[PDB]
């Protein structure tokens, strides 16, 4: 139990130096026991301490939020996986992407989205004509291409379901129901002395910028001991209400496989133990930037482990679950490290505990 502090000092606390991290949040959860371990500054200029109140960016972690808000509707019976995007966005019914439905969205297998955006789409609008002008390239539902557009039309689907917008379905629904006191699609004037800086590869201090569909995709911002609820969640959505266990289970089913990596809503699912390199395949340039034909799942693993990384151009983000072991790790860091740092370092912890 004692042996928690020291792992993360011997696995976490060197990549600091190694990469020049300002400042870094590593919480672990065990047999719903939370520890939280900060090291370095929340802000260089300010010389302010990282701690349990510091805000940082989650990136691509938002997608389990996107994925849960999902879940939710779907249970609710506001939307059905088998619908298309035209049921909602009345301006889509009848144009080509009207063919792919909401798993599909969500699950980056529309045949033809790319990972960002083009630069010129910004406004509203622009959105709109964008998702109105596309057609298929590869055949729909059979090409994995990681996608922010792709789960971005899916979380604003999710949002007209509700009849609400996509920020106040997570601010006044989601995070309520996960019990999160300090998550935020925008940070508020009470809490702006709380928002770490991010740094970028020339140690600048930034922050995201605002950008089409940035909520669903990678716009969500959290605390250290908010993550490890939302890890405490998926561990134990029994304890939670009906609605958002149902939600949380929704996100845990394997949809389709490239080969060891399931691909979940928002989560990524491996089979209980994984090696190391199949944790680390899973976010190869081949997996995170290029299409992969996707198969059924044949092997459906009857013990399952769970992770998600997220990077803004000043953050990093890990989070990983194993419900078998009642174990998981959140990495939080205000500048990027490569993927397979926070992978390997999260390897090492969680196999020396038990
Ligand atoms: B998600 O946050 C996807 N992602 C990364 C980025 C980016 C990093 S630096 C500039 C832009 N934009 N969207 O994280 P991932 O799944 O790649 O870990």
């Amino acid at each position: 139990d004692q042996e928690i502090k020291k792992l993360v000092d011997q696995n976490f606390k060197p990549l600091l130096e190694k990469y020049d991290v300002p400042g870094m949040a590593v919480g672990v959860i065990q047999n719903n026991k939370k520890y939280e371990m900060y090291y370095g500054l929340q802000s260089v200029q300010d010389k302010k301490a990282v701690n349990s109140n510091t805000i940082f960016e989650l990136g691509s972690v938002s997608k389990l939020f996107t994925a849960t808000a999902g879940g939710y509707a779907k249970n609710k019976g506001k939307i059905s996986f088998d619908d298309t995007p035209g049921k909602y966005w009345k301006e889509l019914k009848n144009t080509p992407i009207d063919q792919v439905n909401l798993l599909q969205l969500a699950t980056y297998t529309s045949g033809n989205l790319a990972l960002q955006f083009p630069d010129e789409v910004q406004t509203d609008q622009q959105v709109l004509t964008f998702f109105k002008d596309w057609k298929p390239k590869n055949p729909i539902g059979e090409y994995r291409q990681y996608s922010n557009p792709s789960i971005g039309l899916f979380g604003k689907v999710v949002a007209l379901s509700m009849n609400k917008p996509f920020d106040q379905v997570l601010e006044k629904t989601i995070f309520p129901a996960l019990g999160l006191k300090h998550s935020y699609v925008n940070v508020p004037k009470t809490q702006m002395q709380n928002y770490a800086f991010g740094y970028n590869q020339e140690n600048q201090p930034i922050r995201v910028n605002p950008g089409p569909l940035d909520a669903p995709a990678y716009g969500v911002k959290s605390t250290l001991p908010d993550m490890l609820s939302f890890i405490h969640a998926n561990l134990n959505p029994q304890k939670y209400p009906t609605d958002i266990q149902r939600a949380i289970n929704e996100t845990h089913q394997g949809r389709y496989q490239v080969n060891t990596m399931y691909q979940a809503l928002g989560w990524e699912e491996f089979s209980y133990p994984a090696t190391l390199q199949t944790l680390l395949d899973s976010n190869s340039e081949q997996i995170v930037m290029k299409p992969n034909k996707v198969t059924a799942i044949s092997k459906e693993p009857s013990v399952k482990m769970y992770h998600k990384t997220g990077s803004t151009s000043g953050f990093g983000t890990y989070v990983v679950f194993i419900p078998k072991e009642n174990i998981g790790l959140v990495m939080l860091t205000n500048k990027r490290i490569p993927n397979e740092e926070r992978i390997k370092a999260a390897y090492v912890v969680l196999n020396a505990i038990k």
